[PDB]
């Protein structure tokens, strides 16, 4: 429940809490294994449980899922499936897109469609994932994706994050303009935040969004969609996406909530309506 002992360390994935690479003697059985590092405090600790809570809720093949867990004795331990591949973000930038490792552009609806069905699900619980983005997702064999949440401290995807001293650290550049504003999120917002993870998969992660503006003008951006005078300024057409594709992007950026299309809508369009 689950025993630890049928647990063999092989290597580090990555990193609050180390990843490990595990093998289960069940005999080439592989599973990813979250530790809590030797030092934490009573606070990560508690968070740490609140992650595994929160993650016992999803079970879609779209979503990480939380195989067993190690509780009972210390160290705390978190078992999921093994993503070969790692982060999409990663994933997607050691890649070219196919002309005439490759990527094809129906591979990539594939992967924005498998993310759609993803939040498909959420939304179905009424589960606000927050910090939706290529960075928070997962490839295995196959380029099948699970959508995750890593948390906003991870060295690498640092300039991602907007910090002030004594605030919620926030994922501006992914940030419906009302989230911006006012600090709250919905699965509306979520939908925005898809809009941008779509982007960035056409841009096979190649910039930042937004990435020639600074924070402050990230922020401003959100004050001219409040405002509506026709000032607001969105994410371009990546070069791989063709104009009907990035007029779903656009409805995903609508500036009342209610206008964005749910995400059984954009799952249907990148399943079925893109393929022609
Ligand atoms: C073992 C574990 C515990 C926890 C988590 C993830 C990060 N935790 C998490 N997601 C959530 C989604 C929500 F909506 C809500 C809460 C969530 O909390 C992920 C993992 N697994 C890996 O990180 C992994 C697997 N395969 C590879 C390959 C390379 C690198 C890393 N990995």
């Amino acid at each position: 429940d689950f025993p630890r002992s049928r647990l063999r360390f092989k290597e580090k994935l990555g990193e609050f809490g180390e990843v490990h690479l595990c093998e289960v003697d069940s005999h080439p059985l592989l599973v990813a294994v979250k530790i809590l590092r030797p030092d934490a405090t009573k606070n990560a600790r508690n968070d740490f449980l609140k992650e595994v809570k929160i993650m016992s809720r999803l079970k879609d093949p779209n979503i990480i899922r939380l195989l067993g867990v190690c509780v009972q004795d210390d160290p705390l331990c978190m078992i999921t499936d093994y993503m070969e591949n790692g982060d999409l973000n990663q994933f997607l930038s050691a890649h070219q897109l196919e002309d005439k490792p490759t990527i094809s552009y129906p591979m990539l609806l594939h992967v924005a469609a498998q993310i759609a069905s993803g939040m498909r699900y959420l939304a179905t619980l009424n589960f606000v994932h927050r910090d939706l983005a290529t960075r928070n997702c997962l490839v295995g064999e196959n380029f099948t994706i699970k959508i995750a949440d890593f948390g906003m401290s991870r060295n690498l995807y640092a300039g991602d994050y907007y910090r002030v001293q004594g605030r919620a650290v926030l994922p501006i550049r992914w940030m419906a303009w009302e989230c911006i504003l006012m600090g709250k999120f919905t699965t509306a917002s979520d939908v925005w935040a898809f809009g941008v993870t779509l982007w960035e998969v056409l841009m096979l992660c190649r910039a930042q969004p937004f990435g020639q503006l600074t924070d402050e003008q990230v922020i401003e951006n959100a004050g001219e969609f409040f405002r509506d005078q026709g000032r607001q300024v969105y994410l371009s057409r990546p070069p791989a996406c063709p104009q009907g594709l990035y007029e779903l992007m656009l409805r995903c950026w609508s500036r009342e909530s209610e206008q964005r299309p749910p995400f059984s809508q954009l799952h249907r369009f990148l399943a079925e309506d893109a393929l022609n």
